[PDB]
């Protein structure tokens, strides 16, 4: 195998990435986030109850239309920083790209409306490594790897502004249409999440935080850049941004004055300007605009750490290596 196969994406406002795989045979396609923070598939089960609101309006998988469809039966909760589910687990075909992977996957039976009924997919597949799957599944990469037809043992993402493709996934490779420069490297902390060192985050020419050093993970499946609660208090007493209930707003002709936050990771500064953390939904004074930012307490062994999520890998274009466990990132090309 020298093979690369590419799955396309739609971006949904700027918070929601997803893609199609199909599962069973024949195919029941399903639209999925690729999460690199966890490490399970799931997707609504025929057998999910009509009362979850989420359930009516996500596709269902049907086992009984399957004709590659094995029976496992084990139950399983998977948590997430925002939602939960559980449901059960099924073996069957699944394709994703070109590539044909046989996979244990979890069919959802509960799925909260809060924050599934807001989903534009029906699903997720984790990117990350067995260290964090429930069940101690096979991940789908993993399995992937074990055929032996990716030309290399790593898959890349791009996340493109809203609207014209949404944003891509390569599997085996880079997408060079959609990257300049070279990638840059830094490996991971350890092996076992996509997990890398932080050494200091400034807002404006002056590192505010992050003095002595964090943690990052770098999360595909994340809308935002999260930190601690007391990050980014911090964060948003330097940007004078106020806190509404669950998010943090400016007052919207501010918007663009606010300064450059930048992450120094490796040997080189990634660096955000207001036009890529500020939803410019309008100029005026009267408005308030949100901020692709917030807090996040992750629990350990992972947490306490910041999440790079979409707000980064719009502007970075990320890579993911398996083989040398690091991560890539490369200005992205829109
Ligand atoms: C509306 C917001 C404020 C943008 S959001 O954060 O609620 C969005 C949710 C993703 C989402 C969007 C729309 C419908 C459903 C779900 C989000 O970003 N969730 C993150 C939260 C997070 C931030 N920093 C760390 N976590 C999230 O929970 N992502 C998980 C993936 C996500 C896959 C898609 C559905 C919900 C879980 C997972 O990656 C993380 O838990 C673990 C690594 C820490």
């Amino acid at each position: 195998g020298n093979t690369t196969s590419s799955v396309i994406l739609t971006n949904y406002m700027d918070t929601q990435y997803y893609g199609e795989i199909g599962i069973g045979t024949p195919p029941q396609t399903f639209k999925v986030v690729f999460d690199t923070g966890s490490s399970n598939v799931w997707v609504p089960s025929s057998k999910c109850s009509r009362l979850y609101t989420a359930c009516v309006y996500h596709k269902l998988f049907d086992a009984s239309d399957s004709s590659s469809y094995k029976h496992n039966g084990t139950e399983l909760t998977l948590r997430y920083s925002t939602g939960t589910v559980s449901g059960f687990l099924s073996q069957d075909i699944i394709t994703v790209g070109g590539i044909t992977v046989t996979q244990m996957f979890g069919e959802v039976t509960e799925m909260p409306a809060l924050p599934f009924m807001l989903a534009e997919f029906d699903g997720v597949v984790g990117m990350g490594f067995i260290e964090q799957a429930i069940g101690r599944v096979t991940p789908i990469f993993d399995n992937i790897i074990s055929q032996g037809v990716l030309k290399e043992d790593v898959f890349s993402f791009y996340y493109n502004r809203d609207s014209s493709l949404g944003g891509q996934i390569v599997l085996g490779g880079s997408d060079p249409q959609h990257y300049e420069g070279n990638f840059h490297y830094i490996n991971l902390i350890k092996t076992g999440v996509w997990q890398i060192q932080m050494k200091g985050v400034s807002v404006g020419s002056s590192t505010l935080l992050c003095e002595d050093g964090c943690l990052a993970l770098v999360d595909t499946g994340a809308s935002y850049i999260s930190g601690s609660t007391s990050s980014i208090e911090k964060l948003m007493e330097a940007l004078g941004a106020k806190k509404r209930l669950f998010d943090y707003v400016v007052k919207c002709n501010e918007g663009p004055t606010l300064p450059d936050i930048s992450f120094h990771l490796g040997g080189k500064e990634y660096t955000l300007t207001s036009a890529d953390y500020v939803f410019q939904e309008s100029y005026s004074s009267k408005k308030l605009c949100t901020l692709a930012i917030h807090a996040m307490d992750i629990p350990p062994p992972t947490g306490p750490t910041w999440a790079l999520g979409a707000t980064f890998i719009r502007k970075f274009y990320t890579e993911f290596d398996r083989r040398n466990n690091r991560i890539g990132f490369a200005l992205a090309r829109h």
